[PDB]
């Protein structure tokens, strides 16, 4: 299938074990795509403060669409040293190895694959 339901676990940013998925952009997008689909792939919303308490390369989830059945569609998106490799729209937030964290809250997303 071209796109997949998820419901990804939010996490606060201070709980994150593992604040990244690798080392150049090739290998955080596809580990994030693996991670996503053994469902072990945690959200981080945002904010002020966050993206320096996380590990570049980083990789968004942005939407691509203005959403089925309550999830946004959602595209893949990795960011190092200031440049972009990917094009899309607004930032849901930045993808993370989930290892057992608590979520604070969950964000149901139709993910191009």
């Amino acid at each position: 299938k071209t796109h997949v339901q998820l419901s990804l676990p939010v996490l606060q940013v201070r709980d994150v074990l593992v604040r990244g998925f690798g080392d150049s952009v090739e290998e955080v997008l596809s580990e994030a795509r693996q991670h996503l689909k053994d469902g072990t792939c945690g959200l981080v919303e945002v904010e002020k403060g966050v993206l320096p308490q996380l590990e570049q390369p980083y990789v968004f989830i942005k939407r691509s669409d203005a959403a089925p059945h309550g999830h946004v569609m959602v595209e893949l998106v990795a960011e190092l040293e200031g440049i972009q490799y990917g094009r899309s729209g607004e930032t849901l937030g930045v993808l993370v190895p989930h290892v057992g964290e608590i979520p604070v809250a969950y964000r149901k997303v139709l993910l191009r694959k």
